[PDB]
C-alpha cells in the first residue's frame, strides 16, 4: 500500500486542508502568485511573449528605494545571475540579452551597502521592483554586506535570492500579502497550504512548513507553482530539452539545479521538458527513495524529502532509483523503471512498461487490469524466481484471484503463469472477472514460480 499513499503525497486543491489552511491547486497558486496583474507586456496581458533586456549597473545617480552607498556587481554575481536568468527563459517563452553602456534595461542588476541615512545596512537582503513604464521598474538590488550576495555560487541562499528578484522583476509576487520590514508575517499569514520554498521559490516561508526537507539547502531555481505562474504570464516553452533528457546523475541538461556529480550532492527541482524520452537517473544515493514519474508530483530523493517535482504539462518517461529500498511509479506513458540494488517497489500504472527489478527482493505492482493490457503489456527483464514477486493483490476488491496451471476455467479472476521454452519466456495471464477474454498478460524474461505471485 505504499503505492497508494505515495501516490497522494502531498494532494491539493480539490476542497482539501492542508496545516489548517485551504488548499490551492497549481493553477490557484499560480493565479495567486500573478494577482497584481503586471508584466513586461503590462497589465492583465497573459500568455504573451516577450524579449527583454538586462544591464549589469557600473554606476547609479540614485537608488529608487532610497538606500545608498552603490556597488557593482563582481564576477560571480553576474555568471549567477545570468544562470538565474535561464532558469526562468527555459521555462517561459523569454530571451534574456545583456545591454552595456547608456542603454536602458527591462531588468537591472545592482547592490548597496547604506540606508538613506548614509548608515551602513548588514541587515537586510535584497527587493526588486515590478515590470512598468516608471522610474527603476524592473530594479533589482542586493545587500553588498551579505556574504550570500557577494558569493552566490558557494551561497545557496544568494543565488536564490537572485532568482527570487529576477521573478519580480518580471512581474510574480510573493504568494501572499507580506514583505520584508513589514511587522514579522510567518507561515501563519500564508493565505494558502502549499505557500513555501517546496512550491515556490516567491515564497518567503521553508519547505519544512509543508513537510518538505531540504536539510539547510536553497534551490535556486522556479520551482512548480513559479513555473505555472510564470508561463501564465509570458506563455510555455516549447523548445527547451526537446531530445532525451536525462536529470541527476549523469546529466546531459548542462544545468547545476539538474545535475548531480556525485551521492554528496543535494538536488532540488521542478522538471520543466518540453519533449523526448526522459529519465530521472537517481542511481547514485543510497537512501531509500520515492520517485514519481506523474506530473505535478514530488519525489524524495537523495535523502531529502519533496525535493523533486515534475511541472505541469510534463512528461518524464524513465527512472533509475539507487542502491536504498526504493519505491518506482511511472505514469500514463510506457516506462522504464530501473530499481537498481535494494529491495524496491516498482509500479508501471497504464502504459506499456520495462521493468528491472535489479540486485534485491523487488516487488512488481499492478493495481489493474488496465495496467497491463494484451493490446500494450508489461514487461519484466530480469525477474529472479524465489526471489521478486509480482503483487496482484489489488485484484482482490472484485473476487480472490485463484491459481490455474494451464486452462483457465471461465469464472474469472484466475492467473496463470505459461513457459515458453524456447524463448525462455514466462507469460503470466489474469482473466480478470467481467471480462469475457483474458485481457490481462505481463511477459517475463525468466522464469517465475506460482510462489512469487501475491493474490
Ligand atoms: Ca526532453
Ligand atoms: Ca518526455
Ligand atoms: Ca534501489
Ligand atoms: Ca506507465
Ligand atoms: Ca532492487
Ligand atoms: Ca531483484
Ligand atoms: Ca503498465
Ligand atoms: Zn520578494
Amino acid at each position: 500500500n505504499s503505492v497508494y499513499d505515495f501516490l497522494r503525497y502531498h494532494d491539493r486543491g480539490d476542497g482539501l486542508t492542508v496545516n489548517g489552511k485551504t488548499s490551492y491547486s497549481i493553477d490557484q497558486a499560480a493565479a495567486q502568485i500573478t494577482r497584481e496583474n503586471v508584466s513586461w507586456n503590462g497589465t492583465n496581458v497573459f500568455g504573451k511573449s516577450a524579449n527583454l533586456t538586462f544591464k549589469f549597473l557600473q554606476s547609479v545617480s540614485s537608488i529608487p528605494s532610497g538606500d545608498t552607498g552603490f556597488v557593482k556587481f563582481n564576477a560571480e554575481q553576474i555568471e549567477q545571475a545570468k544562470l538565474s536568468l535561464q532558469s526562468w527563459s527555459d521555462v517561459a517563452n523569454l530571451t534574456f540579452t545583456e545591454v552595456t553602456g547608456n542603454k536602458s534595461a527591462n531588468i537591472t542588476f545592482g547592490n548597496y551597502t547604506r540606508d538613506a541615512s548614509g548608515n551602513l545596512d548588514y541587515g537586510t537582503q535584497a527587493y526588486a521592483y515590478y515590470p512598468g513604464n516608471y522610474q527603476g521598474a524592473g530594479s533589482s538590488w542586493y545587500n553588498y554586506n551579505q556574504s550570500n550576495i557577494r558569493n552566490p555560487g558557494s551561497e545557496e541562499y544568494g543565488r536564490q535570492t537572485f532568482t527570487h528578484e529576477i521573478g519580480h522583476a518580471l512581474g510574480l509576487a510573493h504568494p501572499g500579502e507580506y514583505n520584508a520590514g513589514e511587522g514579522d508575517p510567518s507561515y501563519n499569514d500564508a493565505v494558502y497550504a502549499e505557500d513555501s520554498y517546496q512550491f515556490s521559490i516567491m515564497s518567503y516561508w521553508g519547505e519544512n512548513e509543508t513537510g518538505a526537507d531540504y536539510n539547510g539547502h536553497y534551490g535556486g531555481a522556479p520551482m512548480i507553482d513559479d513555473i505555472a505562474a510564470i508561463q501564465r504570464l509570458y506563455g510555455a516553452n516549447m523548445t527547451t530539452r526537446t531530445g532525451d533528457s536525462v536529470y541527476g546523475f549523469n546529466s546531459n541538461t548542462d544545468r547545476d539545479f539538474y545535475t548531480a556529480t556525485d551521492s554528496s550532492k543535494a538536488l532540488i527541482f521542478s522538471v520543466w521538458d518540453a519533449g523526448g524520452t526522459d529519465t530521472f537517473d537517481f542511481s547514485g544515493y543510497s537512501n531509500n527513495q520515492r520517485i514519481n514519474l506523474n506530473e505535478g508530483s514530488f519525489s524524495d530523493v537523495g535523502g531529502l524529502k519533496g525535493n523533486v517535482s515534475i511541472a505541469h504539462g510534463v512528461t518524464i518517461e524513465n527512472a533509475i532509483g539507487g542502491s536504498g529500498n526504493d519505491i518506482l511509479v511511472g505514469n500514463s506513458a510506457d516506462n522504464i523503471l530501473q530499481g537498481g540494488a535494494g529491495n524496491d517497489v516498482l509500479y508501471g500504472g497504464a502504459g506499456a512498461d520495462t521493468l528491472y527489478g535489479g540486485a534485491g527482493r523487488d516487488t512488481f505492482v499492478y493495481g489493474s487490469g488496465q495496467d497491463s493490457t494484451v493490446a500494450a503489456y508489461d514487461w519484466i527483464a530480469d525477474f529472479q524466481k524465489g526471489i521478486d514477486k509480482i503483487d496482484l493483490s489489488a485484484f482482490r476488491n472484485e473476487g480472490q484471484l485463484s491459481f490455474v496451471q494451464d486452462q483457465f476455467t471461465g469464472k474469472g479472476q484466475e492467473v496463470m503463469l505459461q513457459w515458453d521454452a524456447a524463448n525462455s519466456i514466462t507469460n503470466l495471464w489474469l482473466h480478470e472477472a467481467g471480462h469475457s477474454s483474458v485481457d490481462f498478460l505481463v511477459r517475463i524474461v525468466g522464469q517465475a514460480a506460482q510462489s512469487d505471485i501475491i493474490v
